[PDB]
């Protein structure tokens, strides 16, 4: 009985620079350590300076990730930052040639 | 009730010139969409020398979750401030979103974005 | 009788930042040479606990590759993309195929698949 009703999910977090490891252990305790980190800018509702975390998720549930980052990277300020969580409808990987949710 | 597309929530990504972000950025605020998100990028479109083959010029890529305006009006707000009419303009993907989460209040769901 | 259902997908690849020349290389060849480069750092999956530590602190460079296709099978760039970044040691990256609804030609202002 398969978590993401069997599928891959795209679990991307904008968050605060200094939240980075924290987060990193979350994950990893998690049991999805898995991440692509990239250094971004942007505006919530003069850009800021933000990290986002994007992390493909098979295996553990999706919104599991998602709480995992949000607990981490949560300080109750503005500039904390958003989890989206996008569909995966295929992965490869690229050292075995395995593909779907195996893959991940 | 006619929530905008269709009760759900939409990624709008848009590929653009560097100098256009400005612009881009006025364009949101305008709209009623502010939020996005900015990365500097390097790419190629489609297909003498090494211009327009296999070098790579750089981009910015603009992200931005909607929800509570049509992702069409979105894209079309970026188009709009990010055209010139020449090769490079880029281009504007709308991509699904599932869920969301508002990281400072733990909000779920299209009210979090 | 159009590719990838006759919609529209993004191939996104996280793959060694010296195997990019090699993939752009496949991307032209499969006839899907577009293209979007991020540079990105991360990790992978999880016995000493200094590489324990090392895990826990430390992230690798890579290049993070997207193609949005529609007249291309998206396992097609996918498979290209594989096949230029395969090495056959841990780091070589992974490949996800996300659905896309729509898209934009900003300079003409088409839309659809025919944007892509
Ligand atoms: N809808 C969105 N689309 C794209 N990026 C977003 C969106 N919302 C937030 N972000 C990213 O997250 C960062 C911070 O988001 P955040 O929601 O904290 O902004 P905010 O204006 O402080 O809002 P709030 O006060 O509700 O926290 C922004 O700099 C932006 O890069
Ligand atoms: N299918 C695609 N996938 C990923 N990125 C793309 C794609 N198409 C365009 N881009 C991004 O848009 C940028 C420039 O816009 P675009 O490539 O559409 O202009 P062009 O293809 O050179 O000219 P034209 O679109 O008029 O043929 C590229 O550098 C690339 O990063
Ligand atoms: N599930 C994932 N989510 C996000 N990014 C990932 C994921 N898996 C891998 N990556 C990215 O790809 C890069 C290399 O991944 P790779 O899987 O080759 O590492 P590995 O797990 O050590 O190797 P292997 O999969 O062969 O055990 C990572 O640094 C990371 O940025």
């Amino acid at each position: 009985d398969l978590p993401n009703d069997g599928g891959i999910k795209l679990v991307m977090a904008i968050i605060r620079p200094d939240k980075l490891a924290d987060v990193k252990t979350a994950l990893a305790e998690v049991g999805a350590p898995s991440l692509t980190v990239t250094n971004v800018s942007g505006r919530g509702s003069d850009l800021h300076q933000k990290v986002k975390v994007e992390c493909v998720v098979a295996d553990t549930p999706a919104e599991d990730v998602a709480d995992a980052i949000a607990d981490a990277a949560h300080t109750g300020e503005k500039g904390d930052g958003k989890i989206f969580i996008l569909p995966v409808e295929n992965a490869i990987q690229v050292r075995t040639g395995k593909t779907g949710r195996d893959a991940v």
